[PDB]
DNA sequence: GAGGCCGCCTGC
DNA sequence: GCAGGTGGCCTC
């Protein structure tokens, strides 16, 4: 019944090989796909590529199977086609009686004319590679063959594992306990004596060391003691150190253990490291360092990454050119003595890529844009933005750009019916104009705050987000970015996500997804945000960028389900990084004080930057004027609210006096009185009882009788505090050692996020504060009234987080060709 | 316009 | 129960 056709082609020791082999009356020779019955009786078939066959002396006869991912595995679930395979690497031997029959497959290539195939309008293929962790679609690898019976899977595991271990290369010096090598590698990275190397936190230490309740009523709403937007629990950055020496222990008979790869280093101070302790880190730049004699060993398999630590006064180029000109970049001036708490001298022995044209739809005034240029990567020649303010901002800062306050539905189906111009006269962008699409479609339909995302927009096939796709489609770009808030990939139980990824996927783009978090890439804002990443079938699909500075872990879950499969990204620095969190002291201690309602559109500085992270954004050039440091004026019910919020970390609503107040409007802030009883909520010290409505009991409804109008606590907070929370947060203030909540279009102390509060001063952020929340530059214009411009900061990306990523893009260009 | 008011889902 | 969400809508 079965029978091999020929003679053995090649002979190992158990297993004997062949070429090409004969079951009944089909043929199966090397290349050819089958498919195979589960060894459970339910589940459909699995499909493979036939890689090798053989029988070896002990059990029957074999075949390698290099197996086909279907596309309801793939996240595309069942939006994919029934018909389209994706290559992965599994593969297993198996005997030969499993294969239930052959089957034929096409590999369906991307055309030489793909670019041009956009906007017009019976058998298993394939035409990408799909990792199952990281939800990565990407065009084939060109892994070839010397591999007679050649697996791709096989080849690309070996590499991969021979890429994870630790190995030593060159030798150096034998010495009695230990043999010394020049260099090592790990995952890919070249390891000499002298680099500088990321370590864990944990690898080596440093030789340095009942309220008034009548009165605060609302205060015991607080018994949760978690303070929001606090750095208490925010990991340690990595320690840094210098290989000293790279060496094995030699067995007894003399021959190095290189499986047991240990390395010397010197240790490097932090500033906070050193007895000044944190607030040495102030003014410090982020990347400053101490150079110590201080030693200590650890096991290679600890380090974290490779970095570059510089004596600073050697340096060809300034300190600042060299920190910007690259990644994990470090420099000293002076050594730190521990034992003497002081710092020496260092010893002696311490010593052409054109930009992509981008189009840039539902630009704001250019976050997105203003992080891509930072990287180098892009000259956003054409912006399409519909919000008159928003525009003129992206024209004040981007002159040679094209932008159209157009919307972009209209603009897209004229340029499909051949149309040169818009109505204003200027030229659109046709297609092998744009070779980067970037954009972040509206969010106020995915974000959870909306209580009403159901009225008036459910239906897919109209949405903005479609729109965006189909710039996408009918211009082709090499690269296709995709930014919205992190709910877009869980809206609809992930069928937005599915159907943009299964869209893109049609189109023939290698895509991606992932969730970042903006704290992570510097700015001291938590700000979770969904990116889709496409490239097109010629390039290399970007990946995520490693996170630059640690983050409180609580706001760091970046893991997204979709159906029933958990995803992540490419990101491996999960525990730590190169460079401390950034706080709110960092983002705006410099800025003088204001008032509620300061209107003040240029004032000074009052001195100069102070952080590491203000020079950075106040920028090179002195800077004669400070802009757009104004206020919201808020009534003056709600300003005597914020002038009674303690300032002490975690001050919020919750600590309100419960008191009548006399406002700057002559008027008369009014006593909160607690008329209802909670038996869920109590009574207090005094036996007052702590509701405030008919709804506070059993299931009754609302009357008009027990709402309390103009009081000093806000009625509404108690009224429905039991279910949000207690609403934490709300009139909150900032802590210097703290970041921003996620910074909004408007902020309003009684918004869901309702941390708005200056640290000190009784007022709300101002637009500058909001600004430098989001890390943009200071001369970075907005244009508008003040409300404007406060919505402009909010929508937009934090251009140190599109930097990031526009880092990703360049290493991209720069290993295509 | 400005302030008050305040649902539901993912994830734990 | 706890924590988070580039906010909408309603009333004056
Ligand atoms: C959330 S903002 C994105 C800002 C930008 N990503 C940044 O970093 O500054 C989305 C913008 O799209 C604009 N918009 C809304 N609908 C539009 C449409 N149909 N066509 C064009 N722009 C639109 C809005 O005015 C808004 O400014
Ligand atoms: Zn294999
Ligand atoms: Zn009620």
């Amino acid at each position: 019944r079965i029978s091999w056709v020929g003679e053995a082609v090649k002979t190992d020791g158990k297993k004997s090989y062949y070429k090409k082999v004969c079951i009944d009356a089909e043929t199966l020779e090397v290349g050819d796909c089958v498919s195979v019955i589960p060894d459970d009786s339910s589940k459909p078939l699995y499909l493979a590529r036939v890689t090798a066959l053989w029988e070896d002396s002990s059990n029957g006869q074999m075949f390698h199977a290099h197996w086909f991912c279907a596309g309801t595995d793939t996240v595309l679930g069942a939006t994919s086609d029934p018909l389209e395979l994706f290559l992965v690497d599994e593969c297993e031997d198996m005997q030969l009686s499993y294969i239930h029959s052959k089957v034929k497959v096409i590999y369906k290539a991307p055309s030489e004319n793909w670019a041009m195939e956009g906007g017009m309008d019976k058998t298993y293929f394939y035409q990408l590679w799909y990792d199952q962790d990281y939800a990565r679609f990407e065009s084939p690898p060109k892994t070839q063959p010397n591999k007679f019976k050649f697996c791709v899977s096989c080849a690309r595991l070996a590499e991969m594992r021979q890429k994870e271990i630790p190995r030593v290369l060159e030798q150096l010096e034998d010495l009695d306990s230990r043999v010394l090598y020049y260099s090592a590698t790990k995952n890919g990275i070249l390891y000499r004596v002298g680099d500088g190397v990321y370590l864990p936190p944990e690898a080596f230490t440093f030789n340095i060391k009942p309220v008034d309740e009548d009165l605060y009523p609302e205060h015991y709403r607080k018994y949760s003691d978690y303070i929001k937007g606090s750095n208490l629990d925010a990991p340690e950055p990595y320690r840094i150190g210098r290989i000293k020496e790279i060496f094995c222990p030699k067995k007894s008979n003399g021959r190095p253990n290189e499986t047991d790869i240990k390395i010397r280093v010197n240790k490097f101070y932090r500033p906070e490291n050193t007895h000044k302790s944190t607030p040495a880190s102030y003014h410090a730049d982020i990347n400053l360092l101490y150079w110590s004699d201080e030693e200590a060993v650890v096991d290679f398999k600890a380090v974290q990454g490779r970095c570059t630590v510089e004596y600073g006064e050697d340096l060809p180029e300034c300190v600042q050119v060299y920190s910007m000109g690259g990644p994990n970049r470090f420099y000293f001036l002076e050594a730190y003595n521990a034992k003497s708490k002081s710092f020496e001298d260092p010893p002696n022995h311490a010593r052409k890529l054109p930009k992509l044209r981008t189009l840039d739809v539902f630009s704001g005034c250019g976050g997105l844009s203003e992080g891509f240029h930072q990287a180098g990567i892009s000259d956003t020649l054409w912006a399409i933005e519909m919000w008159d303010p928003a525009a003129q901002a992206f024209r004040l800062n981007n002159p040679g750009s094209t932008v159209f306050t157009e919307d972009c539905n209209i603009l897209l189906k004229l340029v499909m019916a051949g149309e040169t111009t818009n109505s204003r006269g200027q030229r659109l962008p046709q297609k092998g104009d744009v070779e980067m699409l970037c954009g972040g479609p509206p969010c106020q339909g995915f974000s959870g705050m909306n209580r009403f995302n159901s009225r008036t927009y459910s239906k897919f096939k109209n949405s903005l987000v479609v729109s965006f796709l189909s710039y996408c489609d009918y211009y082709r770009p090499r690269f296709f970015l995709l930014e919205n808030v992190r709910n877009f990939v869980s809206f609809k139980r992930s069928m937005v996500l599915k159907l943009t990824l299964r869209c893109l996927v049609r189109m023939g783009y290698q895509c991606t997804f992932g969730v970042l978090q903006a704290g992570q890439y510097g700015v001291a804002q938590t700000r979770r945000r969904a990116i889709i990443l496409a490239a097109a079938p010629g390039e290399k699909l970007p990946l995520f960028p490693e996170p630059l500075h640690v983050f409180a872990p609580r706001a760091c879950q970046l893991s997204v389900v979709v159906d029933d499969k958990k995803f992540v990204s490419n990101i491996t620095r999960l525990s730590s990084g190169p460079f401390r969190t950034i706080t709110v002291r960092d983002t705006m201690s410099d800025l003088p004080e204001v008032r509620n309602g300061a209107s003040a559109l240029e004032i000074s500085y009052n001195g100069e930057p102070q952080s590491w992270f203000q020079r950075q954004l106040r920028g090179a050039q002195y800077q004669p004027i400070l802009r757009d440091h104004i206020c919201k004026d808020m009534s003056a019910l709600v300003a005597a609210r914020m002038r009674h919020i303690p300032l002490a970390p975690g001050s919020d609503w919750r600590d309100l006096p419960n008191i009548e107040v006399r406002l700057s409007d002559g008027t008369m802030a009014r006593k909160l009185r607690y008329t209802h009883h909670d038996r869920k909520n109590g009574r207090s010290s005094s036996g007052a009882l702590r509701g405030v409505c008919s709804c506070v009991e059993a299931g009754k409804a609302c009357d008009p009788a027990a709402r309390q109008f103009n009081t000093l606590i806000p009625w509404c907070l108690p009224h429905t505090g039991n279910r949000h929370n207690h609403w934490a947060g709300l009139y909150g203030r900032l802590e210097w050692d703290g970041f921003f909540s996620t910074t909004v279009t408007n902020p309003e102390p009684m918004g869901k996020q309702g941390r708005v509060l200056h640290p000190e001063q009784h007022r709300v952020v101002s637009v500058r504060e909001c600004a430098r929340s989001q890390g943009f530059p200071d001369t970075y214009r907005l244009f508008g009234n003040i409300l404007d411009k406060h919505r402009q900061v909010g929508n937009a990306v934090p251009p140190p987080l599109a930097k990031a990523i526009g880092l990703e893009i360049k290493l991209c260009m720069l290993a295509k060709a």
